[PDB]
């Protein structure tokens, strides 16, 4: 069935715990994940976000034990990306006439995927009200960029209910729909991943539109997101973890990643970690082989530290490719107030390391000195790595000693 | 036991039935490999390179099985690659004053890898020779940068075997030893995946010292590579075959891949390949996506390209990142004369592609005009998609019409 989420409330939505790739494969649900949509009848009936595609003919169907299509007076897209706005097409094939309430880069969006632009859309905007009867009405907030243009939220009065759809959601399947319900570790590891893999290059924006919203005084008793679970217990909890994160959030915590050929840059790794260690107790390190490790679970991590240390060896007097595409998209998410340094080994002229070093200040990182070294490196070389880790330690300290 | 190549030449190498990963994980293997060590027995007892050094232990037993250790008088490096002097520690432990003749810069890499510089090293250059006996004696040849700057090859006299090491090898895994006793397409394919992958960048080296090793007017019975079959019938041809895909190989060929998040770019890509076919019949067309397809199958229908369209959405204002990793190894692989266009989908402000057909031109590609596309593309979008590829077949022709 559905299951209600408060009062006439129904979550209407599908729980995928098979999908492991999102955005392609640059999102690893190891999880799997949700996709959200709820059903409001009161004196109107509103539908707001649909599912995936790939559950279009399953989200009709449970709908018409629901409701009677005929009956659904309003359809709300907060956000027209596939995981909400995928099943439209076949939903509007029934109701063609029903309106549908979305921001102005909405209407872009949604007849960019769908090529429907003779569906009634009515553009909202931050302020704008839709009453639904019985004293309750919907409340929009455009929130571009968080996280595309056509991104906004919808406020549910007297039920004070908050659909955020993207924003403090997270992709975690369970069969319990509420945050107190689940397991808080898995929840938290979640909403951490899933804020710095996505939402970290809008950070300078969640701010302020956080004490926007703060600014309406319109009391919260409920977060309902579009994928995950549905806040209900102490629901401003996921909102303060957001203003920490946007932060240029950094903790004492420094991780290496690097890819290698014939493990001499490993050993380069391991002798900078050890360093590191043996000169700061409070750092916490992590080092990772890009070619056998969770993409998103590094890119958590960068997330996390105060400083990264990458490293390569040199291929074809260029630098190793998984190391390249982790680097360029790095320059998409656009950490701040981090500090980095490349290094790496090589076998006669090198240059790799040099290369890896501008692209990562490119990316946004202040960098420190590199560190190189010929073939793999003996007892000297590796004194020279563990003295360079002692080195790192010092600079990058937070506090004194 | 080992195997009789030819007369008193026995190969006591070792097969690698299991292994997928070379290089890191930047060269599958899916058809296995060998590592080709040669022991000939006249006069003077002469082994040839050694192998991997995970099969360090079986490689020294075996070795006693076949000749007393001490009885062994010279040591051969034709490369010092950790595939070739993997076990070179192990057996020296054993024989350490058993002299090693190999390159000067192999002196470095040896004792890059080792660490023990107090062997006896012996440094050769072309033209010097090396009296095993019987009227035979070993001609060496140095190769620099084909593919490391230690590489050279050893040729044997009056048995007329050259010992070229990676020269016109593959990894391909038989118990069979000859070219003439395996499946002479899996040969075939080995061979150009790995000249490709490999020695494309080195490609103009590649003629002039096949020219110059072809001067010297040494008979060629045999040449017995570091990697899979022993080329004894017609054993020129796999020179042959260097020597063509050394000169800026290209076939009547366009390579198409890409990489996705919602498929638009993929729509796009299928789109361009149809307008090519329908204009240009003699142009064979492969596509691929980067995220689920085999890297090194992409990088050699390039190498066998006249051109190539590469797609990529944007993502964070950036491209996907196993693009960005895929276009830095071509710029390490550096293919001469061939084109490119770029292509891909976007949301709002895009960026992605022309980013991409800067890097591309970085990589040595001429460039043609880009192709961009809004979300998912319309029937009259598939037609602008459609016929960039009847510009780009039209453009790329190799002959009229
Ligand atoms: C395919 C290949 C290409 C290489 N290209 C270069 C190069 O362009 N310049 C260089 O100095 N060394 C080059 N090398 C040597 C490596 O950089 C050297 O072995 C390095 O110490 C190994 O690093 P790693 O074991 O951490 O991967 C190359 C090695 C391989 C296998
Ligand atoms: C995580 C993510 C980031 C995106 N970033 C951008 C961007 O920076 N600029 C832009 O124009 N579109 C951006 N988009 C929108 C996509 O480029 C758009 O959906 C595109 O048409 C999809 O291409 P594809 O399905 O071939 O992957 C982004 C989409 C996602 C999911
Ligand atoms: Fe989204
Ligand atoms: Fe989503
Ligand atoms: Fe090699
Ligand atoms: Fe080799
Ligand atoms: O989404
Ligand atoms: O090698």
């Amino acid at each position: 069935m559905s299951i209600v989420v408060k009062n006439n409330i129904h979550w209407v939505g599908q729980r995928d715990w098979e999908v492991r790739d999102f955005h392609g494969t640059e999102y690893k649900t190891l999880r799997g994940s949700s996709y959200n949509s709820y059903l409001i009848r009161e004196e109107k009936n509103v539908l707001i976000d649909t599912v995936k595609h790939k559950f279009s003919r399953e989200f009709v169907q449970n709908l018409r034990n629901e409701i009677d299509l005929a009956d659904i007076d309003y359809i709300v897209i907060n956000h027209a990306e596939e995981d909400h706005a995928g099943a439209l097409t076949e939903l509007m094939a029934q109701i063609p006439d029903t309106p549908i309430y979305c921001t102005a880069n909405a209407i872009d969006s949604i007849n960019g995927h769908h090529h429907h632009p003779e569906w009634n859309f009515n553009v909202v905007k931050t302020g704008d009200t839709l009453d639904i009867g019985n004293g309750k009405q919907l409340i929009f907030v455009e929130t571009p960029m968080l996280h595309w243009p056509d991104s906004m939220m919808t406020y549910l009065t007297g039920d004070a209910v908050l659909f955020s759809n993207d924003a403090f959601g997270q992709h975690y399947c369970d069969e319990h729909l509420f945050n107190d319900e689940v397991d808080q570790t898995e929840l938290f590891e979640q909403c951490q991943r899933y804020y710095a893999n996505i939402l970290t290059p809008f950070s300078r924006l969640v701010t302020p539109k956080i004490t926007e919203i703060l600014g309406f005084n319109l009391p919260v008793d409920m977060i309902a997101t579009s994928h995950g679970v549905v806040w209900r217990d102490n629901p401003t909890q996921i909102v303060e973890l957001y203003l920490k994160w946007a932060a240029d959030y950094q903790e004492d915590r420094i991780t290496i990643f690097y890819d290698t050929m014939s493990n001499n840059t490993r050993m380069m790794a391991d002798a900078i970690a050890q360093g590191i260690a043996e000169t700061d107790p409070r750092v916490a390190v992590k080092i990772f082989n890009v070619a056998r490790s969770d993409k998103n679970e590094i890119l958590t991590n960068v997330f996390r530290s105060k400083g990264v240390l990458v490293g390569t060896s040199t291929m074809n007097n260029v630098m190793m490719p998984k190391i390249a595409g982790l680097v360029e998209e790095m320059t998409g998410l656009r950490f701040r107030n981090k500090r980095a340094s490349a290094f790496g080994s090589h076998g006669w002229s090198g240059g790799a390391v040099d290369r890896l070093s501008t692209r990562l200040q490119d990316a946004g990182f202040e960098m420190s000195l590199s560190l190189k070294a010929k073939w793999r490196p003996d007892q000297d070389a590796l004194k020279l790595c563990r003295e360079h880790g002692r080195e790192i330690a010092r600079q990058w300290a937070l506090a004194p000693l």
